[PDB]
């Protein structure tokens, strides 16, 4: 698809067997949903950005479904304020910026 | 352009005739840029990120470029890690999202 940005970019993905909404932000390096169980090891991480930091569980080789399209990656889990796709997954499913 | 997200989308932008580094954000709704003077009188304006809340001043109509696109609009100015172009901005340049 093409997305204009006259409103926030939200899709609907699908992770872990649980359908959630969640914003594409080309700001954001990782991939940060909010708290859910998730399979594997996790290790903890710190994040950063406006207003500072939290901490959050790093899962790896996780499977997402964004907009129709899979892709495998980290995912990020913690009290983020909303579920955010970054670029390590945006990458896979092909996204750019048109300008 | 078409700009892929393997890297950190940063552009030069240019705002009172000096040349930043900003990184194009599709997750924010506002422009925010690093402590600078700018012109005119100034609101008040609470954002939110990943960390939390943060006051920032609000300037109106302000003239920017951005990679080489001529933009005027409401750029915020406050403690943001990183200078952002946000939604506000990318809109008046012709930004998409597309995968
Ligand atoms: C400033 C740092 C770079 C840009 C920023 C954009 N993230 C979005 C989404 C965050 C969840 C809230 C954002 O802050 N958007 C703001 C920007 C400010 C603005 N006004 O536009 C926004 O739209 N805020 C809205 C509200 C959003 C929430 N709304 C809601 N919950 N209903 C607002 N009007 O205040 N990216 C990040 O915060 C990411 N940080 C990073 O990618 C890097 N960190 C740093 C410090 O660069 C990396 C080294 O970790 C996080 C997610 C970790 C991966």
């Amino acid at each position: 698809p093409q997305i204009t940005l006259w409103k926030r970019p939200l899709v609907t993905i699908k992770i872990g067997g649980q359908l959630k909404e969640a914003l594409l932000n080309t700001g954001a390096d990782d991939t940060v949903i909010e708290e859910m169980s998730l399979p594997g090891r996790w290790k903890p991480k710190m994040i950063g950005g406006i207003g500072g930091f939290i901490k959050v569980r790093q899962y790896d080789q996780i499977i997402i479904e964004i907009a129709g399209h899979k892709a495998i990656g980290t995912v990020l889990v913690g009290p983020t304020p909303v579920n955010i796709i970054g670029r390590n997954l945006l990458t896979q499913i092909g996204a750019t910026l048109n300008f």
